[PDB]
């Protein structure tokens, strides 16, 4: 059912309701010589709807909002970014420019002007020390501490027991790490113990990039960056 | 117009003809959860073809043997394996059920078995130093020496000046390593370096995977390879 990789061309972006009211947003990006899938969510609130990250990228992110138009038809009213890299920031400016309120940490947002990366227009209190948690309309964020990169958040939908990791969760299917060169390999398998501790009850996990599934993506995360360690 | 990883389904080959009786092949699959396009080549032998390399997997490899039959009509008889790996080799039993002979150097052969990847059946002599070469019907098949894996060879046609060189050379778009973990990082700068002396007449390249260039994606390669090294 969950829009494989192969399905969905670059420059579009596919909508799968997870749960009333909850959907998750897929799009493809072609990056050194491969495609890779990128998902983010959508969650209404009342009769708008808050957005978990961009398509990655302007062009991805125009086509998104045109999407969430045509299939859904509430306003995008605001958006959290869960980490400062370009997969989750690139296409900030193009929800600004639509009337969005962008939101990150201001980890994140400090992070990203280093890099040269677009830049939420709001900061997020509360989440500034491992385990911290606070509610952002329907859903809850959550700092489970440093792991695919120091700033990374994830973020929960109680009304569905959807938990979406973004890149500090990988999908069963990835049997090696991705981008570390920002991670925190000596901490990540204790952040995602942190994630395990806050959401034991989640039932539909979302990773970064690829096919959702149940709990068990935190222990193959886990695992994953584990014997990357020790490569 | 040469077919790119956005335009391939998994499951589908394209051919590309680059000149009179000279063809690469075109497939792609799904690894660690993107998608690459891969690269072979086909090479007419009188009333016969010649092969290089699997369409990376048995579905890619008889849907490939289907597009031959169709948009050529000429059997293919021999086939070559450029290393052990299995987008060279995975397929290799289908080739041999439909009656090719499938060939590759004893080191290939050695490294599949321990891999537990398909073996080909025959054995190419005189491949074993860096340097040697030998000719093979209308390719002349070159050993640079150890690179992206230790057994990998490159595939010279003279009468249309194409190389291909397999995973030891990576298209322009590709601005980081791949997989690197049976590769000799320290040799792989010259081995490129034999290719470029032995072939420096060569004018279109192919690289494994991606679009093809000239000779400068052996010195884009070097770059690359390069860059990995002191990261
Ligand atoms: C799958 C990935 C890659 C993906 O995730 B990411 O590291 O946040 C990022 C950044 C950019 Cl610029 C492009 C692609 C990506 C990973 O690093 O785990
Ligand atoms: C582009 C690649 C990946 C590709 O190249 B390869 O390393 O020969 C291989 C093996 C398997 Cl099993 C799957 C995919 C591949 C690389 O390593 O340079
Ligand atoms: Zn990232
Ligand atoms: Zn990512
Ligand atoms: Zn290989
Ligand atoms: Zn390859």
């Amino acid at each position: 059912e969950y829009p494989t990789v192969s399905e969905i061309p670059v420059g579009e972006v596919r909508l799968y309701q997870i749960a009333d009211g909850v959907w998750s947003h897929i799009a493809t990006q072609s990056f050194d010589g491969a495609v890779y899938p990128s998902n983010g969510l959508i969650v209404r609130d009342g009769d708008e709807l808050l957005l978990i990250d961009t398509a990655w990228g302007a062009k991805n992110t125009a086509a998104l909002l045109a999407e969430i138009e045509k299939q859904i038809g509430l306003p995008v009213t605001r958006a959290v970014s869960t980490h400062f890299h370009d997969d989750r920031v690139g296409g900030v400016d193009v929800l600004r420019a639509a009337g969005v309120a962008t939101y990150a940490s201001p980890s994140t947002r400090r992070l990203a002007e280093v890099e040269g990366n677009e830049i939420p227009t709001h900061s997020l209190e509360g989440l500034s020390s491992s385990g911290d948690a606070v509610r952002f309309g329907p859903v809850e964020l959550f700092y489970p501490g440093a792991a695919h990169s120091t700033d990374n958040l994830v973020v929960y939908v109680p009304s569905a027991s959807v938990l979406y990791g973004g890149c500090a969760i990988y999908e069963l299917s990835r049997t090696s790490a991705g981008n570390v060169a920002d991670a925190d390999l000596a901490e990540w398998p204790t952040s995602i113990e942190r994630i395990q501790q806050h959401y034991p009850e989640a039932q539909f996990v979302i990773p970064g990039h690829g096919l959702p599934g149940g709990l068990d993506l935190l222990k193959h995360t886990t695992n994953v960056v584990k014997a990357h360690t020790n490569r």
